[PDB]
């Protein structure tokens, strides 16, 4: 299990910019512009444009509030008039340079519209968002705009009994089948297009009730799925339906410890400036006995692609003679491959679209959407497993250290408004710091990263507002030792400026900078006076930031024992000399000790010169 | 989830009698005599007889140490010469008035013998305990002596690859089949005879790899099983094999919370003086994501009896065409019923023993040992679910309160040498107290209850020694309020003696005693002076035992705020007045507040009269 966050930053001790509109709640949708300087917020009954560099600067505002006759219609359907019967923005996507595509629950009448960016006024397109947007603010939902066409995963109805992964195309509308083999009680988590003869694919991530597994209760299972951008459906069968829909198990577990995380919470696509293949960073929690635990598994796209392209499918079979069981299909697979895209191979066999695929192949995919092979993580284990924390959303920044060693920086939000910064150091997790983003411990519902030159920020939304944080707080570190010991690839010590700087931001010289991810503060170069009355009591204040260090006191060059009657420890860090007399005068030193590898790192926290009067 | 233990007793603050022999370890077997005054301890390479009333009084001792040629033989087989290659006592059972039946691992040569009680010397019977006793001190094991015949569940071999539930009878030896349907990687937990035409039954409890369930990893499942005392095996088939072996799922879970506890740790049989039917109190932990959690489920014997007597069996089937799946069997069941005992019905159809049962019935049971129905707990939920605690063994005492309301008192041991006392109050768990039995936090391996008049004790064994504790510490409670607030059915307040007494032990008058399980201390009838120097500092000590209460201070009839500079709180309970002056003199009161139901209970903990000198 991952250790405790090395340093805890109170909302008070760091520079965090906040945004909220009075009487406006549920800041669940976040979208930043092309230029990255304008962040758009989708809340309950409102859409805003804020300066992404200072979220507190409100630029534009637009509302989409529900009428009383629509609220009462919703309430008459036994829903909560002042809770669920309101317009929760669920779809906030780029449409053009001059517009956004917006959908809201709208007292259970999913409605879509175009937000005119030049005016920040809605165009009144008033489209029926049934299938595109959920009815209930409680229902799961995911959407990705690909080539001005919305690819959405949510419920097709009011009750949330009909799930749907569909494309609102207008030219070629396509949707999933309303069948258990296709989708079995899913809870949508994330979707994105993975761009390139070879066609683009639109991946979907969700948790659904498993068909392959049987246990005491119904077992959930994380799913990775994909569809082909060029899909047009089948001609005779799969009319207006996906022909390219294949899914597989997403497995996040440490078995030598019986830890299985079968509930997917978030998915982030690490788009490597260097690496040609994207890495999905997926966030999971266990369905069973969650108390709570969180795990972060990283999946190489190539792995998943290997399953969808060459993996054996699963067959459903009748078993004695009213039951259905699912097993590996070892029978003959049709050609062209069921679920495959219109690639170079297909085009050679005179196949231009799904509309001209053989009925043999189309029937196969319709009856075999599920793959036998699981999609496994890189190094076949989670990147991080944490206890006593319920992680909510994830973002990852691939950063180059001073050394040139590349670290994948994990920003993980909690259900209590906190953000953890973690890196997988040499075969062990290091949680650099934790920051309390929300003073009200509101769970971070959404998280969004901008790693772009200048505007390097993380944006977190909750029901109470939005928070803007940098990727590091290098300046909070006082000494070179403190700067190095942090083991943050973002932070380096600058001897000329006598400040711990943010490497890859500051205008300090690279060649003349200090950073050691080993934590060996050895690479570094290197008195509060008091006058108290006789008989009186002294409180010598001492504090440090490491949650992984312990402090001890020293008087007259010896390790002082804070025991009654002469001594006491107030708050485990502040020394208390009780009965002051001639001999108590002199130097009192507060020291810290923290283990890095095998070695211990002692640091002098406080220096005190106590003088007792006569 | 169950709250935290109301009061924590340090090993220091309670009267606990301890026993251990220098250089003797692993005190895993405990057996008390008929008279209940002599407790026999089975350790590694030794057996002792101690006064059960004062375990520290060693009465008798006997050793059974392994020879160097036997240790070296064991070590040559790649085992640990100074760890596993020693005689761990595994079987410590009553044989007669003048003898005990003892088996030890014996450097992987399971050996049995008779301990002559009149001499406390072994008889040298030197029986081969293969099947009766495990080879490895790591292997699971269970045994019950029924009518001078040992019924044992353990491994049949060195590697622990062959499991076995068998009867060392001499007249009619019987054992299980070495087949997955019968036993699939079991870990034995407990066994006992459930006594009465109707035959007696010998129940077995264990955890084994499930055949009915399929998940990411192999799923374990707790099992309740039984065999008939009168079994003699089959004549043509099941030659020297159990014909009465039936098993079923033992289910301990809260599903509205996704909590499943599929690993059985201990089983206790509540033999009710009043209730005609015994209740099994079973202790479970989860296989998946245990961090750790413990649950206590109580099962009514009648329920289990209903499954074994009328439940539909499970069939194994071939599925496409190399796999095996298990489903409910809805086909024709033979008569006499497979797995049933030789009852009144069978005897009418001229069946005297298993040896004369039709081959039809015998073949059925051999191919269908597993039942389709699960054995569920009373009120279909656990009696207790606890987090942050790994419970090891359980005992239950059915006790009558002053009111006459019967409480089933749960004594639960932990893997850190602690004992919790819990009762299921009105639809909520109340953990009365917790006691640190082992100063070395050694896990309690075995637990044994003597609820008998006079000698009312709990005996706990660990690798470091044995501990003797009473069932209550009524005397530790100071006031009537404190006595009542404890909500311990064992404790009552005595106004004449001004002491909190143990109801059903003391010679105090029943009619003139105070006890309220509601916790309403309203039924009850109803100054440390200091003189400190001017300018000096005062520490006003205040403490109480409730882990569920918080203390606040009062000065000059007002709730004082322990904030800098004038005030401070040392250890969250001790008040610190910093700069003494004329006005600081007077009465300082430490008060406690604890919620019972809705209401708060304020109590005056400490009274102080502080006088500041001039
Ligand atoms: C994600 O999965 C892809 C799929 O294989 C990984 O890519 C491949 O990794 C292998 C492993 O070495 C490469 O093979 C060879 O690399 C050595 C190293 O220099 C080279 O000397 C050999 O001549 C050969 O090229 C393979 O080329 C490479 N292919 C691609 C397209 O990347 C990828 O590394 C995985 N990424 C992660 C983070 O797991
Ligand atoms: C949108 O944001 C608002 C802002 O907090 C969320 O409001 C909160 O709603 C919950 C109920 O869903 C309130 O909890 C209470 O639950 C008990 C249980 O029955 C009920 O008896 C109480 O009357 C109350 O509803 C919570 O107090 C409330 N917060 C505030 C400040 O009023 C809202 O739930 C969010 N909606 C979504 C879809 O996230
Ligand atoms: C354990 O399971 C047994 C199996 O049923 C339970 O025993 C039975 O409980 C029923 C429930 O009432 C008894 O039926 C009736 O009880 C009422 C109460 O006075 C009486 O007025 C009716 O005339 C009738 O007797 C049934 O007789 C009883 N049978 C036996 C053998 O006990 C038992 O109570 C369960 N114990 C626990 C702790 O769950
Ligand atoms: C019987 O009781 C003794 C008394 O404590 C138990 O002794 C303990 O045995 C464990 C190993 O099983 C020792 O732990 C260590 O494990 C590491 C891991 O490789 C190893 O490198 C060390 O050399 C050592 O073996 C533990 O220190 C030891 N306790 C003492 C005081 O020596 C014994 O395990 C118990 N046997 C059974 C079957 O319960
Ligand atoms: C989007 O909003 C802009 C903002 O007004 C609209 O711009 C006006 O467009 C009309 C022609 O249609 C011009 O005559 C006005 O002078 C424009 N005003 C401004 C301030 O630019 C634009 O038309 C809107 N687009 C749509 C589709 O409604
Ligand atoms: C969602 O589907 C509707 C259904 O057609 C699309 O609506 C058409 O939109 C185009 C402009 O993009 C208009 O020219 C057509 O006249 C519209 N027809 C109808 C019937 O509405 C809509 O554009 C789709 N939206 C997205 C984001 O894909
Ligand atoms: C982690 O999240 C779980 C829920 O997923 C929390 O468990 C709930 O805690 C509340 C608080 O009293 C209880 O009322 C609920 O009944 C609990 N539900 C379940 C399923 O346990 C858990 O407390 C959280 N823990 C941490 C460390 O974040
Ligand atoms: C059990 O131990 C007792 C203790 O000695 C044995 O008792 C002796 O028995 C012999 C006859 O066999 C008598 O002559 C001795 O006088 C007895 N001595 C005592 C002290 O009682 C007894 O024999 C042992 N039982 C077995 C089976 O060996
Ligand atoms: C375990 O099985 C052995 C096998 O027979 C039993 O041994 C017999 O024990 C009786 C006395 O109980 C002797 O009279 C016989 O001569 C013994 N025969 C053999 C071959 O040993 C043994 O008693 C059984 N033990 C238990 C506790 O049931
Ligand atoms: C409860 O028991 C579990 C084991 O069943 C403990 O978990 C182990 O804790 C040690 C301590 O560092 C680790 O080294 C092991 O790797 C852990 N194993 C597993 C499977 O988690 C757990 O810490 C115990 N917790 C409590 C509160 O008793
Ligand atoms: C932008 O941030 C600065 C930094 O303190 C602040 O002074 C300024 O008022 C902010 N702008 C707005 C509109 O809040
Ligand atoms: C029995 O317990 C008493 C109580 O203190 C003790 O004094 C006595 O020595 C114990 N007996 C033995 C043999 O330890």
């Amino acid at each position: 299990f991952a250790p405790i966050p090395r340093i805890t930053w109170e909302h008070r001790e760091v520079h965090l910019v906040q945004f909220h509109e009075p009487d406006i709640y549920n800041y669940s949708a976040l979208l930043l512009s092309e230029d990255k300087d304008t962040l758009y917020i989708g809340a309950r009954e409102a859409v805003f444009a804020v300066n992404a560099l200072n979220i507190s600067e409100k630029q534009h505002e637009v509302y989409w509030k529900v009428s009383e006759d629509k609220k009462a219609k919703c309430a008459e359907k036994g829903k909560s008039k002042q809770t669920e019967c309101l317009n929760y923005i669920r779809v906030l996507q780029p449409l053009s340079a001059t517009s956004l595509y917006v959908c809201g629950t709208n007292a259970f009448q999913p409605a879509c519209d175009h937000l005119n960016l030049t005016s920040f006024k809605f165009l009144g397109k008033n489209e029926d968002g049934k299938g595109r947007c959920p009815f209930d603010p409680a229902h799961s939902y995911t959407s990705v705009m690909v080539d001005g066409e919305l690819y959405s995963g949510t419920s097709y109805n009011f009750l949330g009994s009909e799930p749907i992964i569909s494309r609102n195309s207008s030219h070629s509308p396509l949707r999933t089948e309303y069948a258990i083999p296709w989708l079995n009680e899913p809870s949508f988590v994330f979707a994105d297009v993975i761009r390139k003869g070879e066609d683009d694919r639109v991946y979907f991530f969700f948790t659904e009730v498993s068909v392959e597994y049987e246990f005491v209760f119904r077992v959930l299972i994380p799913r990775i799925a994909r569809v082909c951008k060029g899909d047009q459906g089948g001609l005779r069968t799969l009319q207006k339906k996906w022909t390219s829909f294949l899914k597989a198990r997403l497995i996040c577990s440490r078995p030598d410890s019986g830890l299985v995380f079968n509930v997917l919470r978030d998915v982030f696509v690490l788009r490597s400036p260097g690496l040609k293949v994207p890495v999905f960073y997926a966030l999971f929690t266990p369905q069973l006995n969650n108390v709570g635990l969180s795990a972060v598994c990283a999946y190489n796209l190539s792995t998943a692609e290997e399953v969808f392209s060459h993996g054996k499918y699963m067959q459903s079979t009748t078993v004695e003679q009213s039951h259905t069981k699912w097993v590996r299909y070892n029978g003959p697979v049709p050609k062209p491959r069921p679920g495959a895209c219109i690639d170079s191979e297909a085009r050679a066999a005179n196949y231009t679209s799904s509309l001209n695929l053989p009925d043999k192949t189309l029937q196969f995919v319709k009856d075999h959407p599920l793959m036998d092979d699981s999609v496994t993580p890189i190094d076949n284990r989670p990147r991080l497993i944490k206890k006593d924390v319920n992680y909510t959303q994830i973002v990852v920044d691939r950063t180059q250290a001073l050394d040139g060693t590349v670290y994948d920086v994990m920003f993980v939000s909690t259900d209590r408004g906190a953000l953890h910064k973690a890196i997988s150091l040499e075969h062990a997790v290091h949680i650099i710091e934790e920051t309390q983003l929300f003073q009200d411990f509101e769970p971070v519902q959404t998280l969004l990263l901008s790693s772009k030159k200048g505007n390097r920020f993380v944006y977190a939304g909750s029901n109470s507002g939005v928070v803007q944080a940098p990727l590091a707080f290098c300046g909070k570190h006082g000494t070179c030792e403190d700067c190095v010991l942090a083991r943050d690839p973002y932070c380096a010590w600058s001897p000329p400026t006598a400040t711990c700087v943010a490497l890859h931001q500051t205008e300090s010289p690279s060649r003349g900078l200090i950073q050691e991810m080993s934590g060996d503060a050895s690479v570094c170069p290197d008195y509060r006076q008091h006058f108290f009355k006789h008989g009186g009591t002294a409180e010598l204040k001492c504090s440090q930031k490491s949650n992984l260090a312990r402090v001890f006191w020293k008087f007259q060059n010896g390790v002082l024992k804070a025991e009654s009657p002469k001594y006491g420890l107030m708050g485990r860090k502040n020394l208390l000399i009780f009965n002051l007399s001639e001999g108590d005068s002199g130097v009192y030193q507060c020291l810290s000790e923290e283990r890095v590898k095998n070695k211990t790192v002692f640091q002098v926290v406080a220096k005190h010169v106590l003088e007792v009067k006569v």
